[PDB]
């Protein structure tokens, strides 16, 4: 790769520019710059063939590798192709809302490189469900003819507009608009930047929310020369819920009962935390903290929810995953698949290539024939 | 997407990223970002050969084409090769001083895209003559082994440290270090951002300064540059002088036997840019063009066409250039055109000027110098 050197995610120039943007350019602008490269398909891409021993699954959802991009990175779904070709097996676009939303005031993203941490208070900035659907549709039809993308998974994370009273109405609008094109739906009741939306994790309220979302998905069949499931699975999307790590033991057991009763297909553990207060540069800043100081939080949350749901609900891990050994901790804690965010910010384009390679060697060194043999083995 | 488009200065992606940085990223940061691409040789380049119909000269100094990069763009000379390969025939590094300086407080560069103007107050930030010299020597030694750069020109613009009393000593210190590697030296009495240094072009002092520089330069293969000859001596003038001061300075550069004059530096007389309300410094760009151009016609007249002119100020299009040349300039210098027009500026402006000279009946570019006149 002499001419192709510019498209290798590990090409040394990419971290020179990464270290520059981390040091000089506002975080949200660096994010927008990244999406601009993706939008015109001049992001580097991963040529590795993924190890068949490291694929994983949540029911009929078949991931070619265990790493995807967490929600909030391509909120509007404007360069799905490009980000996936970095080496990821799925992406969760969103969170989207019915009507487009400005978000909270700027700046709303701040970083601490020494500790590999992010704080943010974006407040569900997104273009709206109508526009994001059109973006996803255009990816789906490019997928119609592209063999390298035909097995990649796309989830959609849905939430409420800031000035909306009952969240069920807003989730319903999004499922009827975008549900037919998603391989799974993420219900976002975790976020800390929308006033009083983490109160929807009370067992009573969360139960009604899940049942509504399921009801609306099953009603899309008996509600209309067109393929109903315009996605990868070709089945109705699975329903996940993304949980906030700031709950006590009792709330966790109550939520576990609901996710068993309602027959949810998975849980995303976890969103950002408000409980970190030992980052000096985040002194006067507001919002939820992600990244390396979240890993131990998120992982112990995985073990409890794996235990409280009797290993019945598959887990998507999120929180402080940078290395292959970070990933193995999540998997051994109960997670079937992992989600990177702060790893892209601080490690850059190479994040999928590096972590897949590291985890492959780790699984062999620990004696696991494949990845599914490792799930929940620390228990 | 493929390399044969990513290294083309006219590839449309360069305007998408230009438009983005213009509206979202601090001006000095975009400049630093640009220099980073140059440092690692991932700027686009113009591989086309330049028409001999548009070559020019300042006495024995032969430019393959009439377009160069003004001072203050590669102050420290860290990607000379890369910038030249955009299509330019010379660049003027600097302005450098003996000892390095941070410069003034940040931010010190501001843009107004609508009017294509820049205001700045850097205050001669540079690494110092010692470090910059080392960078130029290494360009010269790579020039020794690349034929594609062997006819390109590199000037050096010289100034004084902010806290310095005798300017002659500091200009002398720079030539004794860097003069052997320069095709020409630019004496900076132009700038408005060094306290009371645009007042050092009073006829009394300015004469002693020029004689100082020439005396020190002549006291030095000796010449490791393109000329392979002693560097020629230029002066860059500030456009904010009255009629009386302009005729006096013209007398000196005739007496002192100067080789050329750079017209012009930035102006402080523009006050109708709404976005520059509370900002301080000198204004560049499109609103300086008419000013700098009339400055050329006066200086060409007061010097009886005896001293060639390097044009600088508000040059974006081929017809902007033809105005300068027809006014008395033998060569042109771009700054604000790179900021607002991006990687394509040398490619585009050369093509436009070539077509213009033909449409106007000019046998070559030198037939046009001072013809409006
Ligand atoms: C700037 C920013 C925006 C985010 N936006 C969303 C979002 O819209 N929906 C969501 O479910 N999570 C969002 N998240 C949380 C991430 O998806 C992820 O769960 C969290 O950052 C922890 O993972 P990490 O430590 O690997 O980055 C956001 C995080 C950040 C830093
Ligand atoms: C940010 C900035 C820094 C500059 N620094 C210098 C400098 O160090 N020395 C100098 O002679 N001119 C300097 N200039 C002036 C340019 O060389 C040029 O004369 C001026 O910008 C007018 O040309 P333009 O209209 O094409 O921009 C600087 C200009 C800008 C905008
Ligand atoms: C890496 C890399 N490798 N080759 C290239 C080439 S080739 C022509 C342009 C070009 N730009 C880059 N970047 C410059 C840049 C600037 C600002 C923010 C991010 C980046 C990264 C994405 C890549 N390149
Ligand atoms: C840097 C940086 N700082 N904040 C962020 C955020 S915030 C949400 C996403 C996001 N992405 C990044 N980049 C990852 C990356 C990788 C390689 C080269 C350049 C870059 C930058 C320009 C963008 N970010
Ligand atoms: C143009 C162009 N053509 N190919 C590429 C490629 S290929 C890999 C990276 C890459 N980056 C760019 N730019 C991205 C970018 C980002 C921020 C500021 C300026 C720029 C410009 C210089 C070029 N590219
Ligand atoms: C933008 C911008 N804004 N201020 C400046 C300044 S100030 C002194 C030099 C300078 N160079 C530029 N660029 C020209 C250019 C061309 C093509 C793609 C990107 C860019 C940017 C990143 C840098 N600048
Ligand atoms: O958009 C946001 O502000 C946001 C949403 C979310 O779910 N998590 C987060 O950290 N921020
Ligand atoms: O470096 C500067 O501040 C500067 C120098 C100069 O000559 N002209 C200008 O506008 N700024």
């Amino acid at each position: 790769a002499d001419p192709f050197e510019s498209y290798n995610p590990e090409f040394f120039l990419y971290d020179i520019f990464l270290k520059f943007c981390l040091k000089y350019i506002d975080g949200e602008i660096c994010h927008d710059l990244f999406l601009l490269l993706g939008k015109y398909n001049i992001l580097p891409y991963d040529t590795s063939n993924d190890s068949i021993y490291a694929c994983t699954n949540i029911k009929h959802l078949d991931f070619i590798n265990p790493f995807g991009v967490a929600a909030g990175f391509d909120k509007n779904g404007v360069c799905i192709d490009s980000i996936l070709k970095l080496g990821f097996s799925f992406i969760e676009i969103g969170t989207i809302t019915p009507r487009g939303q400005t978000g909270n005031a700027k700046p709303r993203i701040f970083r601490d490189v020494e500790s590999r941490s992010i704080i943010n208070s974006c407040g569900f900035n997104n273009m709206g469900c109508d526009k994001v659907t059109e973006n996803l549709i255009l990816f789906r039809k490019r997928q119609e003819e592209d063999k390298l993308l035909s097995k990649h998974i796309v989830g959609v994370s849905i939430g409420k507009n800031k000035d909306t009273v009952n969240i069920v109405d807003d989730l319903k609008y999004c499922i009827n608009k975008i549900g037919r094109y998603a391989d799974y739906i993420a219900i976002n009741v975790s976020s800390p930047n929308t006033p009083g939306l983490r109160d929807n994790q009370e067992a009573g309220k969360l139960k009604n929310i899940i049942l509504s979302v399921k009801e609306e998905i099953d009603n899309l069949e008996k509600n209309n020369d067109e393929f109903l499931w315009f996605n990868t699975t070709k089945k109705k999307p699975l329903v996940f819920v993304k949980l906030a790590p700031d709950l006590n033991q009792e709330q966790k057991k109550e939520i576990a009962d609901v996710l068993l009763e309602t027959n949810i297909d998975g849980m995303i553990i976890s969103n950002t935390t408000t409980q970190i207060n030992d980052i000096k540069s985040f002194e006067n800043k507001k919002g939820g903290v992600s990244g390396a100081k979240l890993k131990d939080i998120s992982t112990k949350f995985i073990c409890e929810m794996y235990n409280y749901t009797n290993k019945q609900i598959p887990i998507i891990a999120s929180g402080g995953i940078f290395s292959g050994l970070d990933a193995l901790e999540k998997i051994e804690a109960g997670a079937s698949v992992c989600q990177l965010y702060s790893c892209l910010v601080f490690n850059g384009m190479k994040s999928a290539v590096q972590i897949k390679r590291e985890l492959n060697h780790l699984l062999y060194q620990r004696g696991y024939y494949n990845l599914k043999e490792a799930i929940g083995r620390k228990h």
